[PDB]
C-alpha cells in the first residue's frame, strides 16, 4: 500500500519510457515523456511503427497530430492510453472501499520491481497487478485482469530513462460517484434523445445511457478488453452500460435502475 | 400507376380521420397497438396506444409529440409524426425515389377482410432492403407492410387487424385537439467516398462521448427519403474492434482503420454498411 509514490513520481519527475501495449488486437510500440515546469505537466506519446502519430499534454491542452491531417486540441487532465490511468489514482479516497495487496518483487525490463495488486472490496470491479520500479517508483508494467484472472490489457515497459431524469440506478458497486449527467439527441431522423449518467470510483468509469425502447432494441452483451457494452430492454426503455465493468456487474446495474 | 397509389396512400394517411388496431411483428415478439388519427384545422392529430401491459401512450398535436405513462412525468418533444406507429414508409415522398426504386404492383389480396393493392418497393442498385405494401383499395390506407432484407426474409411486419375510417373527428381526438399538453454546420476531417445512389446528408454533429475524457465523436445522418442510417467516427481506442450486429431494421457495423472507430447505425444490409465504412477517406 504505497503506490501513491508511483503516482507522484509519474507526475512530479522527468522521464522517458519506450513501452509496448498488448491486447487482443496486436502489440504496439509506443513512447511517453513527462515533466513539470511551473507545476504544469508536459507529455508526448508516439507511434514508432507506421504513421508518426503524436499526442502532447500541456496543463489542460492535449493536442493531436499525425501525417496527412489537420492538428487540433482538446481539454484534458492527462493523456489517456499513453500510460496506465492507474497513475493518477487518488488512493487516499480509494482505499476506504478498496485494498492493496503486496505480492513480492520481480524483474521487469532488467530492473527490480515491487509487484502490487489492487482490488475492489466487494469484488465488483476488475483488477490490477502493477510492477513498480524500486529506484524511480515509475510503473514498469500494469495488468488489467478480469475476475477470472486473465489479462484484458497489458502495459509493459521495455526501456526506462531519466440534467434531470425519470430514472435512477438503485445499486452501485459502492465507490462510484455520479460524475455527471447529460441529454443529447441521437443521430436519427427523429433526433431520438438519449439520457446519460457518467460514473467513476476514482479508478474505473462507466456510463449508464437510456433511450425509449424501440422495436429493434434487444438485450446484448459485448466485451472487448476494458470496454463492456451491455444493453438491456425493459419498462419501455433501452439501457446501455458502457465502461470498465465485468458483464455480471454491468448487467446488475441495469437491473436496479427503477423509474419512479 | 403503382407510384401513384403509393402516393395516394401517403395523402389518405395524412388527410383522413381513422382508427387502426394493429400488430407489429419481429424477432422481439408481437405488439398490440391502436393508432387514432385526425386532421383538424389542417393540423395533425394522433394517438398511439399500447393495448397490452402498462398503458403507454404517445400523442401528436401539430409538431408536438407527448409521451404519457403511469408513474412517470409526461413530456413533449418536437416531431412531424409518431415514430414506430404507422410504417414510416407512409410518409415517403415517392416522387423523390422514382429514379432509384421500382414500384412494382404484385396484384391483389385480402387483409382484415378488405381488398388490397399489393405493391413492392425495391431499390434498383441492390444495396438496400425492400418493402411490400398491402393497400386498402377503397381508402388507400396501409393494411400491411413488410420490411424485407435482401434475401427476402421479413425483418418487420405491420399488419392491420381492425379498421375504421370516420367522416367526423372522434371525441378522443377532440379531447386531444386542445388539452394540457406538457412542456418540452460542423466540418469533419472525413468523407464517405461511397454511398448508394439517392442518399443525402441530412445532418452532422460533433459531441463528446459520456466518458471520463469526454472523447469526441462525429456523426453524419444520411437518408434517401425512405431509409436512414448514421456514420459515426470517434478516436480509435485500443479496445476498438470490428463488429456486425443486426436486429430487425437495425444494423450496427463497426470497423477500425486509420486510427478511427467507424460505427454505421441504421437500416442497411450488413454489406452496404461495410462498404460505406471501407470507403471513407481522410483529408487530402
Ligand atoms: C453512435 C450510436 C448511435 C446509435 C443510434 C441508434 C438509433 C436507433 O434508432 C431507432 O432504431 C430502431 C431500430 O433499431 C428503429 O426501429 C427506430 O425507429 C429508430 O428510431
Amino acid at each position: 500500500a504505497l503506490l501513491q509514490q508511483m503516482n507522484l513520481a509519474s507526475q512530479s519527475l522527468n522521464y522517458e519510457l519506450s513501452f509496448i501495449s498488448i491486447n487482443k488486437q496486436g502489440v504496439e510500440s509506443l513512447r511517453y515523456r513527462h515533466a513539470r515546469l511551473d507545476n504544469r505537466p508536459l507529455a508526448q506519446l508516439l507511434q514508432m511503427d507506421g504513421p508518426r502519430r503524436e499526442v502532447v499534454q500541456r496543463g489542460n491542452e492535449i493536442s493531436y497530430f499525425e501525417p496527412g491531417l489537420e492538428p487540433f486540441t482538446l481539454n484534458g487532465d492527462y493523456i489517456v492510453d499513453s500510460l496506465p490511468s492507474l497513475i493518477y489514482t487518488d488512493f487516499k479516497r480509494l482505499s476506504p472501499y478498496y485494498d492493496f495487496i503486496s505480492v513480492g518483487r520481480t524483474r521487469i525490463a532488467d530492473r527490480l520491481c515491487e509487484v502490487i495488486r489492487v482490488v475492489a472490496r466487494d469484488g465488483t470491479r476488475y483488477s490490477y497487478i502493477v510492477w513498480m520500479d524500486t529506484e524511480s517508483k515509475l510503473p514498469m508494467r500494469v495488468d488489467l485482469l478480469d475476475r477470472d484472472g486473465e489479462t484484458l490489457e497489458q502495459f509493459r515497459v521495455i526501456a526506462f530513462n531519466v440534467a434531470k431524469f425519470s430514472w435512477t440506478p438503485t445499486w452501485l458497486p459502492q465507490g462510484f460517484s455520479e460524475v455527471s449527467s447529460s441529454r443529447r439527441p441521437l443521430p436519427t431522423m427523429d433526433n431520438m434523445p438519449i439520457e446519460s449518467r457518467l460514473y467513476s470510483d476514482g479508478l474505473f468509469s462507466f456510463s449508464v445511457n437510456v433511450n425509449r425502447a424501440t422495436p429493434s432494441s434487444t438485450d446484448q452483451m459485448l466485451r472487448t478488453g476494458r470496454r463492456t457494452v451491455s444493453t438491456s430492454v425493459r419498462d419501455n426503455a433501452e439501457i446501455t452500460i458502457v465502461g470498465e465493468l465485468p458483464p455480471q456487474t454491468a448487467k446488475r446495474i441495469a437491473e436496479n435502475i427503477k423509474f419512479g
